[PDB]
């Protein structure tokens, strides 16, 4: 449904700070991957069972931020916390929060 870069803030301890990954969107799944050529496949997440939220201030907001959380676990699988993804505009948000939406994704 949508592709792009998107950084995401919430890494641990033994891979901490954030880092810009290449994200896959479509109906039925959440690809990301390290690069642009679709290869690494880092984590999947499936596109039901999430939810969309706002965040407080709690990071360095240079971007803009949003998070992606899971409303069954307290984290997203092979990930740190909740998938906090931080765009180069307002826009980018915007338009990554009505693909989420289209896609099957909920609100909050």
């Amino acid at each position: 449904i949508r592709k792009g870069w998107l950084t995401i803030n919430n890494i641990g301890i033994m891979k901490g700070g954030s880092k810009e990954y290449w994200f896959v969107l479509t109906a039925e799944n959440l690809s990301w991957y390290k690069d642009d050529e679709e290869k690494e496949k880092k984590y999947m997440l499936s596109v039901d069972n999430l939810k969309l939220r706002d965040v407080e201030k709690g990071f360095m907001s240079s971007k803009h931020i949003f998070a992606l959380f899971n409303t069954e676990q307290r984290n997203v699988y092979k990930d740190y916390r909740q998938l906090e993804l931080a765009c180069e505009t307002q826009e980018e948000v915007d338009s990554w929060k009505a693909s989420f939406l289209r896609a099957g994704v909920y609100p909050e």
